[PDB]
């Protein structure tokens, strides 16, 4: 339970811990 790419109040592409777009699920720094 996120929420996803629709309007942009918490609402984000990868907001989420788990189930997300292929930039945030590669590997990105800390």
């Amino acid at each position: 339970g996120c929420c996803g790419p629709y309007p942009n109040a918490a609402c984000h592409p990868c907001g989420c811990k788990v189930g997300r777009p292929p930039y945030c699920d590669r590997p990105s720094g800390g």
